[PDB]
């Protein structure tokens, strides 16, 4: 499609700019592996990067859909939102999606790591970062649909980046995805707002619900949500008004914030602007 090739042209990367280390796999998704790479910016310097292969995709139509949906990310720019470096086009072999390198990986493993032992304050700071990244996306009217600790990365300066959207979205670990929902597709049902499970629709408000689960993940340092609720039962569980319990080391006012995030009435849940304020307030008390 022309329109699409137009926009991709904006972010095209010439192969001689890009070195991929195919011996260096940093993740496997349904579309293909992600590799270590190094990119050369025009005015000099080596940029370490993550290179996503789309070689698994067979249908050209699947690729058009994917670029189409994902390309708008090039318009985003915010220190708490993952950026697109560019797209490399080639002869044999699919386009490579070029993304920033995240030295410290995903937030969930980072905080589960026992030698890291992040403090409650560190944990709340990470949460505040994610809040600010979501505030930006909502203002662009972009709905994430899969916010969670496993989908936020940390760079070498320990800046948190909301990720796994757009050209970076793929199934990377299916443990916490389930087809037991109305669409029949693998969805993150234990992060989904009640109404999305019922109506199959996603909004910024259900992003807020997910951010609420993400917070609980931080304060438990990466414990799995609802470990004793079957994926068959998560809707009924929530209808009954039951919710994730307060973590041992979660401050009380932060648990309030979580609970506001899981209000059954979608419009009764705070905005990310609200969240950034409230959570910022709580962070300062530390
Ligand atoms: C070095 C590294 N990088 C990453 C992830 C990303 C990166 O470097 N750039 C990215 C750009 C986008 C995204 S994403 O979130 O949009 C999609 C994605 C990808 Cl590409 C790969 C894995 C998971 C996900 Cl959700 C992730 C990374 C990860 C998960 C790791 C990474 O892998 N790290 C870092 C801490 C120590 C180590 C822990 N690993 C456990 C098994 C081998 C080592």
């Amino acid at each position: 499609n022309p329109e699409l090739v137009q926009a991709v042209q904006h972010v095209v990367i010439g192969p001689s700019s890009l070195i991929v280390h195919f011996n260096e796999v940093i993740g496997r998704g349904h579309f293909g592996c992600v590799y270590h790479g190094t990119l050369l910016d025009n005015d000099g310097k080596k940029i370490h990067c993550a290179v996503k292969s789309l070689n698994r995709i067979t249908d050209i139509g699947e690729v058009s859909q994917f670029l189409t949906e994902g390309i708008i990310m090039k318009d985003f720019s915010h220190p708490n939102v993952l950026s697109l470096l560019g797209i490399c086009l080639r002869s044999e072999g699919s386009p490579l999606v070029v993304l920033p390198y995240m030295k410290h990986g995903d937030l969930r493993n980072f905080i589960r790591n026992e030698t890291h032992n992040p403090t409650v304050k560190d944990l709340i700071g990470f949460g505040l970062q994610v809040a600010k990244g979501m505030k930006y996306l909502a203002s662009k009217k972009f709905v994430h649909r899969d916010l969670a600790a496993r989908n936020c990365m940390l760079d070498e300066k320990f800046t948190v980046k909301v990720a796994d959207f757009g050209l970076a979205r793929d199934m990377y670990d299916k443990e916490y995805y389930s087809v037991h929902n109305k669409t029949g597709a693998k969805l993150p049902v234990k992060w989904m707002a009640l109404e999305s499970l019922q109506t199959q629709k996603f909004t910024t408000k259900s992003d807020v619900w997910s951010f609420g689960v993400l917070l609980w993940e931080l304060m438990t340092r990466g414990a799995p949500p609802y470990p004793d609720v079957n994926t068959f039962d998560i809707t009924v569980y929530l209808l009954q008004g039951r919710r994730l319990l307060q973590p041992e080391y979660c401050p009380d006012p932060l648990y309030e914030v979580m609970l506001k995030c899981w209000h059954p009435k979608a419009e009764m849940r705070p905005s990310f602007s609200e969240l950034v304020s409230r959570i910022s307030a709580i962070f300062s008390t530390f």
